[PDB]
């Protein structure tokens, strides 16, 4: 046989580049998965992540309470925290014992797959009782924010789309939905007639994510790096694995 | 300058008026949230609110142990009320050291904001384990009940509406839900074609909100009143914000 | 009048058939329910059912954190049980006090009424993380299950489908989405823009409902008698109330 990397008939060489490149673009396909995380940072350093991973469409929704770190199995003074709640649902409409939760998230990154078309993507950032725009009456149910939205490149790949914000300050109290609509560069609308009761049952079919890692760096290992996801670190360190072309 | 409220050049007048027709106006466009209100009454006098805002179409789903009373870090008895479960599933089926749970609730008000379009409400109002009308061989998956709901009417203007029904017997014990979609008296179908991945997102980014509210005075201050939400309360006193064609 | 049975003016008798029929046949037209339980078998006897109940279409999405066994109102180890999340998510990733938890599953049987089209179920049948196949980039959302889905017979009717699957091995750790869509013979797609705005209805009034109960013999006794529910139990029993010119 010909000698390893130094003729056209590496078919081991050739192979794995399109092992690769059919992943990536599986993804792409209406076939693949879009996906999307939304991870709320807090002050004791850990990351709550929310993942949903859905064909065609994908979206999280969450509300002022459900964004709330929660330490599983450990003190989180309940009561208290109930208070903070109704506190911050209304000025001065709690008794709990502090002024500032810090069960609160500090910061919110946002983050798609490759497979997100931008240009859909759409966030209602509301205030602490679920209202996009402080009253109903005037708020539109969404913005359009993609143009926000940071490529993560790796080896000159698109490995994701990350928007990420501070909530810094004090009235920094939010609900959080996000929604963005799978690729399709086709005339094909996979929501019409032919097609339409598969996106509802992509609605079904969906899966959800949940965990709390104590961490960025834990979070970085045994979640993002372990499942060959997308990320962008505090420091603009950028993860993600390349794959269309590459061996 | 003319002196205000002497002459159609009061401009702030005109401004503050066209304001409020806007909202009001916005709120009923194709842009605009439709609401959904669920308000569980218990017996010591506190209220859940469950509640969607939403594009085009909203809804809330509830069974019957996700109705009832939790006291946020007090004593919830939760397993004596496992066992209350246990017995509502089935006759005798349990062992709690209760008759009656005051954890159920005794009566349930379903409020939509004003751009629903009432011909389109559909609830579910079920048994203990989420059949409509005791078996499902038999059950149509909704009733249309938009001709129980009333007008909430504050200075001439529609602006809520509400179907309220007690649960004083021992047999109410119910699931609930309730669908209702957003006014669209033009003949483009927001569903159709067009727009309908946009209809699926609206389910992604549909905001959610849930409290427990210690009575309906604390409710109305706090929560209905703050956020110019329509309500209707035991002596059926009208609250809300009437804006079209209003200072 | 007639004698009771020796005539075909035995119109009680005739009406009775005719009951049963007409709740079998509704059940299979479009304004029938479509239904679909999930079970999750635990080592310690006890089994967790989610059930929905929905018009058109239905579907339950889960993750390996809420299969996990909850004993309501008893000690659940909260804290060693996240450390097993922690440890199933990722190899040597926790540190619990235990190899195995008990509380994961040891089987699921998903369970669809006689309503469903078996060429419509889907299933994605997920790692620990809720990714279908091992990664995004190689995941179809989905896999469609009916060719595997045993037909529960009882008195020559088929009474509802199953699919069972046992999670013996240490490294059956799931995460799980069903769904499926109520029979259509028509040509009339219920999802085309004359009715698509019901189908979205449809998923606001879905009606769901869980409970742990304490073994196979109470669940058979107490939901699934109780509720005239299809089932088949760990002797390959059949249960199930057929109608179809019955009597
Ligand atoms: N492209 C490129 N890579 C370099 C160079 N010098 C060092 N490198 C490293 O080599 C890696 C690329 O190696 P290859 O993947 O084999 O080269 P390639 O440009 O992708 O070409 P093919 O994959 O064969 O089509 C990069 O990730 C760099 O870190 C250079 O001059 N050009
Ligand atoms: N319309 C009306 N309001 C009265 C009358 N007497 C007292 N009011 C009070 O005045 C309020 C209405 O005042 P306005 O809003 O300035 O009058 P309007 O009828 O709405 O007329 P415009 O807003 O200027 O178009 C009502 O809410 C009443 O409570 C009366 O005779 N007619
Ligand atoms: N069909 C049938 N059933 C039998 C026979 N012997 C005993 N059985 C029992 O009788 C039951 C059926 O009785 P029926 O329902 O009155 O008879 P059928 O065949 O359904 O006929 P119709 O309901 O009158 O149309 C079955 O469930 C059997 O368990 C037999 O020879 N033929
Ligand atoms: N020294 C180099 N000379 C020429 N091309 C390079 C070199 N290093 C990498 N490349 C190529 O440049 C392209 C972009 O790779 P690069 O490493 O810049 O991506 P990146 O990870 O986004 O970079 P960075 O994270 O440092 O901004 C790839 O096609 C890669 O093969
Ligand atoms: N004394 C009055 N004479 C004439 N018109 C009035 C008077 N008070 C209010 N109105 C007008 O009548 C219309 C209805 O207002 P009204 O105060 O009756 O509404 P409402 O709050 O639904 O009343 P209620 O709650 O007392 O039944 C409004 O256009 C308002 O401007
Ligand atoms: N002894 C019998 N002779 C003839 N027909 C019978 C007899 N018993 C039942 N049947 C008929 O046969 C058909 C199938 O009934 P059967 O009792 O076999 O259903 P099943 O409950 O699926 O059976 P099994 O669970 O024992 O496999 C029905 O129409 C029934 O009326
Ligand atoms: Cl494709
Ligand atoms: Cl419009
Ligand atoms: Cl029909
Ligand atoms: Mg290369
Ligand atoms: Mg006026
Ligand atoms: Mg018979």
């Amino acid at each position: 046989a010909d000698v390893a990397g130094t003729s056209n008939r590496d078919f081991r060489g050739r192979e794995q580049r399109l092992y690769n490149s059919e992943q990536y673009n599986y993804n792409n396909s209406l076939n693949g998965e879009v996906s999307l995380w939304v991870y709320a940072y807090y002050s004791d350093g850990s990351v709550l992540v929310r993942n949903c991973n859905s064909q065609y469409k994908v979206g999280i929704s969450e509300c002022f309470k459900s964004l709330k770190e929660v330490r599983v199995g450990q003190n989180n003074d309940p009561y208290d925290e109930q208070e903070v709640n109704n506190g911050v649902y209304y000025p001065n409409g709690g008794e709990p014992t502090k002024f500032h939760s810090n069960a609160k998230p500090r910061a919110i990154q946002i983050i798609f797959s490759p497979s997100v078309n931008v240009h859909t993507i759409k966030m209602a950032k509301g205030n602490s009782v679920s209202i996009p725009k402080d009253y109903l009456q005037r708020s539109h149910p969404w913005e359009a924010t993609g143009v926000k939205y940071r490529k993560i490149h790796v080896d000159g790949e698109i490995v994701g789309y990350s928007h990420y914000f501070e909530l810094p300050h004090e009235y920094n109290s939010i609900s959080l939905s996000v929604s963005g609509v799978h690729k399709n560069p086709s005339s094909y609308n996979v929501a019409a007639p032919h097609n339409i009761m598969d996106v509802f049952q992509s609605c079904d079919l969906a899966l959800k994510f949940s965990n709390r890692y104590w961490c960025e760096l834990e979070l970085i290992n045994h979640y993002i790096s372990a499942y060959a996801y997308p990320y962008l670190d505090i420091n603009n360190h950028k993860y993600g694995v390349p794959l269309n072309g590459r061996q």
